[PDB]
């Protein structure tokens, strides 16, 4: 067989598993070992977006699940525990396992129980693992996937950084960024119409203050998974190229590509060399996933600019929109305050400030000045102040035709923004009214609900 | 040109075509031949699922169509007959043909007619063929696709087994597993929202008693097609790895991969070596296709267990659901009896028994015992017996909150199962009521229709 | 770094950009140069289909945008101008640029403004460029994409022809071929449900009299882009094979394939050798895109037939439908005449003639004769003449069961054609009534609207 390195030697090894986006250290081993892996399923609510909760089903308390790292030819004794708070039974199918269901029949585990099976890791590569419990799509859609690396016997080449990034498609009953606890939506899932497409189980999980880091001249390896359940990723790095892309345990290695299709249930190892500083965006280049459903992650490179290679500026809110900033925690806070019935004007102002970036600032500017004759001002706007209810209609339904704002004629088009939720429109307009010498006061989510219903 | 092996020699050869999942024997030939291929289009109703009929349009009476096997450099005299029972005209486009439409203009054939064209097979590889008659998508959606292998002059390497598997997406007016003759649905097809995603033209075409077979240590080659019309397959083998994957006639060969994207209209040759016994599942890893729309096939390996490679059990209904069993013929029978107006309690019981596997048994167990305090019993259930109409609402709409069943409190969540058809809910509940000392009687499809409509 | 060819030498070069489907000449240069690229964004209405207008956002006035051709190691001084008629701000992200956003932050340009940034072209390959202005999906959906080729230092191998083809998915508020100015539809775009899938920004942009041309024995290189925003192309040539397919700047080259997946935001260079004359169709083999949404382009090869390679005929309306003919300009004219209120019978007749090809002619024949006993005649049809309102219902809703036409019984099935627009049904039936000794008169779009609404 392949991985014919003999029986296990040395001492039994208790695998150290890591949470995303971190990876266990290289096994750094010249002999096949008995590796004991202990993984516990936990069902729990987490924020899938600011002020949006979702009941995830997790291997090890994270989406994606704990990263497992073994050596080709190792004997793996796999212990799956199902936490007693669980409502569902669970199991595991690991890609790269030689045997029926990749462990599924022998790993079936009720709440409060433990299962074990043993396999030999014959196949070198990066592999998805996931729950295989009927209904399998519901389990995978709730977050039950991760990666197992089976190293070659000599190990992978040394790099400066190793990271763990996994795409998933998610199906909420509510629309994108609709606040509250969102149930799983079986109808959207069967139709392959996801509300969110995420890296590492949340909007902003790898943006702003949670970006991946490296320095100019350093090499970065990323273990990239696609848990699906349904989507194929047009996986892409903006402003850079992959030195290498290798799928699962394939003999084939692609070099010098920027865009690479990762199948549902697929995994790849990509290598990046940092050349110039700034934010490098990992996206699904099925572009409405990246810019409208959350499928964007950041590798931030620090070091000296090289103007002979690139004269341009760091990314800002024009491209990254409301994910240019370190975090959008003011949205989380304003959502919690609405639930408590303690929402203040300042709660709304700070939430609207976060949401205004890109969404509005691309045309009206970060300071609301616009561009005279081209984009009208929101700063000290006579037109805004004259009719706050008109302002709600303009955000939801757009505006075209001749208007006069602060003594100047405009004859342009503001597209409708009907996909913004009532709370988002209310908070954005409350921010504008309380900025730039505007008259103050507030717009409520309920005010916007009524304008939306006409 | 490529395939420059001279004029045909020897005697004219009448091609022996095979029905899926079988393949003609290797051509075993050192000279270029005139090969006469005779293929007849037949329009006919077949079961796309138990109790679900569909009017397929077929090359040779099967979906996929008859397998054609020739040698690179052969001259192929292609005869397409359209059976006189046909209502539509048909033609053929073969991938790997050098010339406009791959045969389409010269193979146009009305009902009761025959067409012929001649081509030289210049291009070695595995290739899709399909109907190219306006409207082309409707013809391909109805089943008009298959494979032609153009062997290299030296032939392919010897293997123990060669099989023929082809994915297709199907568009029925009714929902998945809705019984009766289902028309083609042009609106779903244009939207790329299929009701079924199948291997070899039916649910269960390659599961249970229709699984592919091999023995431990044997090599298996599978000629894998994607007829589409629309979907890209994340083609995957659960619990194994492909030794090799080669697309069409490509120079590139990928080795040691488990998951491989097959384009719409694409074909690949995959090679598998059997290492340990059990069921190896071929799926589209766009997971709701595999587990919710029918996209699963089985390679069953017999031979000795190797506990040093895999200690675990054969797949069961937890993973494979209602396709773990040899067949679901009791569903076909109960559907026919409903049509005839002769449906008995025992017809419903045997149909419900088949449908209970996975769907219900994953939590309630195959014997209905559940798990005390975790999953309540259906065996001798006081809660079930107290209100059969509540039971219908529980299956359709789910159940949460504190209940008491047979003296024990449960405080868990049963997800809704609204995608089950009225007949499926009726037959499942009739099985439960007539099992495990439950009070008997029956639930009708009409009973469930009324509860569904609230 | 890669592309380490030293500082720029010689004179500054003003890049000559080409409109699709043409490509600039090879750079034919042995030294690294300063290349000045001047690209202007223009927002303008164009015909996305006959009688269907759409407001495109373009780089250089075309979809795809102007083709840029430089050499690896060149220093590119990139000037982006936004025409003063523009309503939106715009920027550019070029794939293959080393730096944050691929130029996005430094190229942000309001209407009437100009931006510039400088980059070194370190990475050889074919690369997509596109707008990266919030909301990014809306900009790319409106047509803001093209290709930049970064040649290897030795240049690409010489070929007889180089062409420029780029797929895009488009989202109109109206249905496919619904006439008038069609707005962008954000809901369809977020759902990845396009109304059109096009090569080079229009139905028929590369069919009939706008086909690409070559001769038997000539080599053709096509630079193939997928601008998306959302779809992955199962990119395929009917009746031929690609000698080579190379993605972006990848080291991997696939040879001898017919079907190849191009990611959203991806690009490939394909090479074709012309062997026999006729029309070679480039399609997205997600077949309803190619045959129902416009995703078809033609390479027309002229030269001598080789009956030993292919005995068959050139493609006709059976396969290519209404795109077999040189153009469908009669539809454009009849749509303009409806708008003006000057639509004549002859305007409708010429439009219906164009639309009848394939749509109706596949069964009823180009001369309306049908096939006695199999497909009834439209020529001198007693059944058509007896009830013109029934004819409208037959096109919209189909026809089955026994009928008698011109003394012969038919017992067949005409599928419904409900996706045809009111104007298309009206014009097709007016063509039939005014042909083949039929009684004349006309059907109006309003007549069909009323029958459709029942
Ligand atoms: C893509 C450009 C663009 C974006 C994005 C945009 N606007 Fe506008 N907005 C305009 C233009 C142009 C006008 C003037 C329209 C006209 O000439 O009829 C306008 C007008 C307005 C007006 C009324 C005139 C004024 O200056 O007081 C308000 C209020 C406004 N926008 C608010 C917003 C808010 C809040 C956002 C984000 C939620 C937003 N806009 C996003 C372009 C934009
Ligand atoms: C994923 C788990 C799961 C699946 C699948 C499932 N159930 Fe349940 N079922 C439960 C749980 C948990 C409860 C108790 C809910 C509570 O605590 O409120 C339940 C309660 C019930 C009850 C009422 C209580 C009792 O024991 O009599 C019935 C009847 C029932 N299920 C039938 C079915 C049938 C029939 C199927 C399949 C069609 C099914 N269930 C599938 C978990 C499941
Ligand atoms: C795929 C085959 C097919 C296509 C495409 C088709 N038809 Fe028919 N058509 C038929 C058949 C078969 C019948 C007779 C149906 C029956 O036996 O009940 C028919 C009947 C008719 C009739 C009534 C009988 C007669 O001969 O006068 C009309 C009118 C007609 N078609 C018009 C059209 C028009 C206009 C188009 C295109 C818009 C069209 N058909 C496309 C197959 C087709
Ligand atoms: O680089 N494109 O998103
Ligand atoms: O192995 N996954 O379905
Ligand atoms: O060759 N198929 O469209
Ligand atoms: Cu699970
Ligand atoms: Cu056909
Ligand atoms: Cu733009």
């Amino acid at each position: 067989l392949p991985g014919d390195f003999g029986p296990p030697r040395g001492e039994p090894i208790h695998a150290v598993l890591t949470s995303p986006p971190l990876v266990p250290p290289p096994v750094n081993r010249t002999y096949p070992a008995k590796v004991i892996v202990e993984l516990e399923v936990v069902e729990k609510e987490m924020q899938i977006s600011e002020g949006v909760s979702y009941t995830f089903w997790t291997f090890g308390g994270t989406v994606p699940g704990s990263f497992i790292r073994v050596r080709q030819g190792d004997t793996v004794e796999f212990h799956l525990k199902n936490h007693p708070s669980s409502k569902m039974p669970h199991n595991i199918d690991l890609h790269g396992v030689t045997g029926p269901g990749g462990g599924a029949a022998s790993s079936f585990t009720a709440p409060g129980h433990e299962s074990q099976f043993t396999f030999k890791a014959l196949n070198e590569g990066i592999y998805v693992y996931h729950c295989a419990t009927a209904p399998v799509g519901m389990h995978i859609a709730n977050g039950m996937y991760g990666l197992i690396l089976v190293e070659p016997p000599e190990g992978l080449p040394k790099v400066d950084h190793e990271y763990y990034v996994m795409q998933g498609d998610f199906y909420t009953a509510g629309k994108y960024r609709e606040k509250g606890l969102q149930p799983f939506d079986m109808e959207k899932a069967i139709d392959e119409r996801p509300s969110y497409v995420l890296f590492n189980g949340a909007e902003g999980a790898l943006t702003g203050d949670k970006a991946l880091h490296a320095k100019v001249g350093e090499t970065v390896r990323i273990f990239v998974g696609n848990g699906g359940p349904n989507l194929v990723s047009s996986f892409h790095v903006i402003g850079a190229i992959f030195d290498q892309v290798r799928y699962e345990g394939g003999t084939n290695v692609q070099k010098n590509v920027q865009t690479t299709l990762i199948p549902a249930g697929g995994a790849a190892v990509v290598k990046f060399t940092a050349r110039v500083p700034g934010s490098y965006v990992l996206v699904d280049h099925s572009i409405f996933r990246a810019f409208n459903k959350g499928a964007m992650a950041i590798l931030k490179i620090d070091g000296a600019e090289n103007k002979l290679v690139y004269s341009g500026k760091e990314l800002d809110s024009v491209a990254l929109g409301d994910r240019a900033a370190p975090n959008m925690s003011a949205v989380t806070k304003a959502t919690q305050a609405s639930v408590s019935g303690t929402l203040t004007v300042q709660d709304q102002v700070q939430a609207g400030r976060a949401l205004f970036a890109g969404t509005c600032s691309v045309c009206h500017q970060g300071n609301g000045a616009g561009l005279p004759g081209v984009f009208p001002p929101l700063a000290k706007s006579d037109f805004l102040a004259a009719d706050p209810k008109r302002a709600m209609n303009i955000v939801l339904h757009g505006l075209n035709g001749k208007i006069k704002v602060n003594g100047q004629e405009y004859d342009s088009v503001m597209p409708p923004m009907t996909q913004l939720n009532d709370d988002e429109v209310a908070n954005i307009l409350t921010y504008v009214l309380n900025s730039w010498d505007n008259p103050g006061g507030r717009v409520s989510a309920e005010d916007v609900k009524k304008v939306r219903a006409q």
